């Protein structure tokens, strides 16, 4: 982005009003579902059933056609509900500290409490995917890897060692850019 989105102001409230509802609630279910049935991938029909259980406000079939329009252009017919929650952070309601934490508890489905570097780059990538569905991807910041590496380089890690929530948040702290990314959307709601 550079100044603001580039779509119909109306559609803006829709996409948002589409992700409305609670979170800590979905998190409880997301962990109980992935724990009883660890799969990672999810089907459309199945997903529709989920949206029809927590907050069937508008048309669940419409929102579905969306997720696929972004997470499914021509890959058979399956998407990862994990990367979805992560991107959800963009469209939600809470503080800033909860976001970083929310993302952590998101990839913490290994009861390890320690994520790997590769996961870090994969996490930001997920958010970078949904970003192409809202704002127009610029043309001077490709390969966000170099950026993520800087963080690890900032704290000086094993370029591969694992990191913890607490520290993960510290790495982003020394980089407000990660803090302004979300701030660049709080004054037109």
């Amino acid at each position: 982005g550079k100044s603001q989105s580039k779509l119909s102001q109306d559609q803006l409230q829709d996409l948002v009003r589409s992700t409305r509802f609670d979170k800590k609630e979905l998190q409880q279910w997301y962990k109980g579902f992935f724990k009883d049935c660890p799969s990672g991938h999810l089907n459309k029909s199945e997903f529709q059933k989920i949206y029809k259980q927590f907050f069937p406000f508008g048309d669940p079939s419409a929102f579905a056609e969306y997720v696929f329009n972004v997470f499914d252009a021509d890959k058979n017919g399956y998407i990862d509900f994990k990367e979805f929650i992560c991107a959800l952070s963009v469209t939600s309601r809470g503080e800033l500290n909860d976001k970083l934490i929310w993302a952590f508890q998101l990839y913490d489905l290994d009861n390890n409490g320690l994520i790997s570097y590769d996961e870090m780059l994969r996490i930001v990538d997920a958010i970078y995917k949904m970003v192409g569905s809202m704002v127009k991807l610029p043309e001077d910041e490709d390969t966000p890897e170099k950026r993520v590496n800087k963080i690890f380089n900032m704290m000086d890690k094993n370029k591969d060692g694992q990191l913890t929530l607490e520290e993960f948040c510290e790495g982003s702290k020394r980089d407000p850019t990660i803090v302004s990314a979300l701030s660049l959307y709080d004054g037109l709601v």
